[PDB]
This record gives structure tokens, sequence and C-alpha cells, in this order.
């Protein structure tokens, strides 16, 4: 009752190795859960390119991974797509909006990702997504995705232009500190449930963590999300941004925390 959908290709990468952490983080699920994944797209090298030219880049990896996670979406499975970046969902939010404009969207990442062509500094086209989805600025991939309905957890020293632009929009802001699992639940309300992660909203790792407040969020804290967003609810998950080389040590001991935190969706999910 999974479906495992995995990007393959470049969509605006700046780093080097997302594409490959997509492939161990699907290839753990895989001999987890017993399931195939769904591989969309064809490799290339990352760079520093305006998203005027990544964007368009993208276009094919982008259409084919709208029309794997739309064929997913209206069946009934979960759908779990794996990402090399977030700008993957410039395709999946905006077909999530239109099949379920009731879904609340848990936009999990330590930056805002609300960035516009005017605004951003950087050109990169991962800080953009969640604007892009909400129709801030125009992907080609649609938009539709209510900002009263998107809801960012973990986000943190967001600049403050980009701040304003989440507060006049209508996205709520829920920072590490304040990202209990009931206060997504009360986030969410009735709503059924998307699901993003951007890995960067993880607390970089202390062993002895026991002295210090931390500035991202735990892994026990992404956790008991998937614990408390029932199952009935919940409509896919994405993700993203676990930048480990093919078989690295790293990427083996990242994979373990991955599928300790999602666990409770996807087991529930399978059976
Ligand atoms: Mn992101
Ligand atoms: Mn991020």
């Amino acid at each position: 009752m999974i479906d495992l959908i995995v990007s393959q290709g470049r969509v605006a990468d700046r780093a080097a190795w997302m594409i490959e952490g997509a492939a161990r983080t699907a290839r753990a699920l895989e001999e987890r859960y017993g399931l195939k994944g769904h591989y969309v797209g064809e490799p290339a090298p990352h760079a520093d390119d305006d998203w005027s030219v990544a964007l368009p880049q993208a276009r094919e990896t982008l259409v084919a991974v709208r029309e794997a996670a739309t064929e997913s979406i209206k069946g009934d499975n979960l759908t779990v797509l794996v990402n090399n970046t977030c700008s993957v969902s410039l395709a999946t939010l905006p077909v999530v909006a239109r099949e379920h404009p009731d879904a609340v969207v848990l936009y999990i990442d330590g930056h805002g990702d609300f960035n516009t062509p005017e605004t951003t500094d950087t050109g990169y086209l991962g800080g953009m997504v969640l604007s892009g989805a909400c129709g801030l600025w125009d992907s080609g991939h649609g938009a539709g995705l209510r900002p009263e309905q998107a809801v960012l957890v973990g986000s943190r020293d967001i600049d403050e232009g980009e701040r304003e632009l989440i507060r006049k929009a209508g996205v709520r802001v829920i920072p590490p500190g304040e990202a209990t699992a009931q206060a997504v639940l009360d986030a969410v309300k009735d709503a059924p449930v998307w699901i993003h992660i951007d890995w960067d909203v993880l607390e970089p790792g202390s062993i002895p963590a026991d002295y210090t407040v931390p500035d991202g969020m735990l892994p026990a804290q992404i956790r008991a999300v998937f614990e408390a967003i029932p199952a009935e609810r919940l409509i896919g998950v994405e993700l993203a941004e676990l930048n480990a080389p093919a078989d690295s040590e790293r990427a083996e001991q990242a994979v373990a925390v991955i599928l300790d935190m999602v666990a409770p969706a996807f087991d529930a999910a399978a059976a």
C-alpha cells in the first residue's frame, strides 16, 4: 500500500550528492518494506545556475514526476516521493492542492523556501519552492496551493524580507522549539496532510546532546509528527535533500535515522 517514486534527474542541484542520497534512501525503503521504486529522470552534475536556466533544464524530470505522483495520488496507496531536492515539489504540490484542496502541507525545512525572482539573493530554485507552489511566482508547473493551507515547520533564521513575504501570504511558521507533535496537530485540524521534509531542518548531530538546547529539529521530533498524523489522513510524504555520497558509511548511517523517523507512517501504510 506504498507507492515509492524516486527523482534521479537534476532539478537545480547545487550540492553534489543529493541524487545519490535519494538513491540510497529509496534502496533502504525498498529493502525494509519490500517495494520497488519508480525511478524518474536522468542524473546530471550539480551547478550554480540561475533558476531561469535550471528550471527549463528540469522540465522533463518535473513533468515525469508530476505524471507519476498524479497517478499515485488518485489511487488508494500512500504516495512516497524520495526527491534529490525540494525543487521537485514544484511539480507535486500543485497536484496535491488540486486533488486535495483541503490538504495541509507540512513543509518541514530549516529554510522558508519562499523566495521569488525579485527577492532571491542567490538565484537558487530550491529557495523558491513553496512560493512557486503558492503562486507568488510562476514556475511553469502550476500553483493553486493556498498559503493559508501551508505550514512551515522547523524553519528558523529567515531573512527579514522573506519572513515578511511568508507573513503577508498567510503561511504559518512553527519554529523547532514549538514543533511538538501537538502543535503540528493543532495546525492541521481535521484536514488531510502532505508532509514535505528537507533534511536540513535537522540539528547537526551531537552525541551528548544532553545539556545544550538544539537550534534545529531533533529526529525524535520528526518521528513524533509521523506518529501523530493519523494514517487515514496522510496523503503522502516527500523526503528531500539528503546530501550523502553513494556507498559512503555516512549515507548508511543517515538512512538508518530516516527509516526510524518515518517508520510510524510507513509501517501503518504497509499494514
Ligand atoms: Mn528546502
Ligand atoms: Mn532547507
